[PDB]
């Protein structure tokens, strides 16, 4: 029975109820994580920045079957194309927004990566992808407004790849933490 998360931690509790079994209900994670409302002195403790690129701070190791992660994105940061490494993956916007782009897998034939759409994620919103529905590239546009994501993952991934968008060529990338638990981790 999926009740309204009161605060981070009331949102971490109830993630570890809903990953207790094997499989993932997605619409009842996305619509849980929807339903924070972002309360950034509770989240304070893991949105450490770095001027040049974005950063991945642990929230939460999980129960085995996922893990949770705040991402913050100075002004202009972002990723690769890149995929999910087998895994569901929700990204939650805490602050300010992200620009999505969504590309197909590509061919084996080298040729350009044509987005295939593009939206908006603003604060407090929920988006999902798997590697079913494809890749993306997770964008913070703003000239003036840092962002800050809360990103879920299930099961837990370490390694994804990076696509050239001249060519859709990939290689395997290996994903660090900034930080775990609020700590600081170089
Ligand atoms: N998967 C990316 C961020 C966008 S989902 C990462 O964890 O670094
Ligand atoms: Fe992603």
């Amino acid at each position: 029975e999926l009740l309204k998360p009161r605060t981070l931690a009331d949102l971490i509790r109830i993630l570890h109820e809903l990953f207790a079994g094997d499989e993932v209900n997605v619409e009842e994670v996305q619509a849980v994580l929807e339903a924070y409302e972002s309360n950034p002195a509770e989240w304070a403790l893991y949105a450490k920045f770095d001027q040049y690129r974005y950063t991945r701070n642990l929230v939460d190791q999980g129960n085995g079957k996922f893990n949770l992660m705040i991402l913050c994105w100075g002004e202009g940061h972002g990723s690769s194309i890149h995929d999910h490494t087998d895994s569901h993956a929700f990204l939650k916007l805490l602050q300010g927004n992200l620009k999505e782009t969504l590309f197909d897998w590509p061919d084996k034939k080298s040729n350009e990566m044509i987005k295939k759409s593009e939206r908006t994620l603003r604060e407090n919103q929920c988006a999902y992808i798997n590697d079913s529905i494809g890749l993306h590239r997770v964008e913070n546009v703003s000239h003036t407004e840092p962002a800050v994501s809360l990103h879920l993952y299930s099961p837990p991934f370490d390694t994804c790849h990076a696509f050239d968008q001249r060519t859709g060529h990939k290689n395997k990338v290996t994903m660090t933490f900034h930080s775990k638990f609020g700590i600081r981790t170089p």
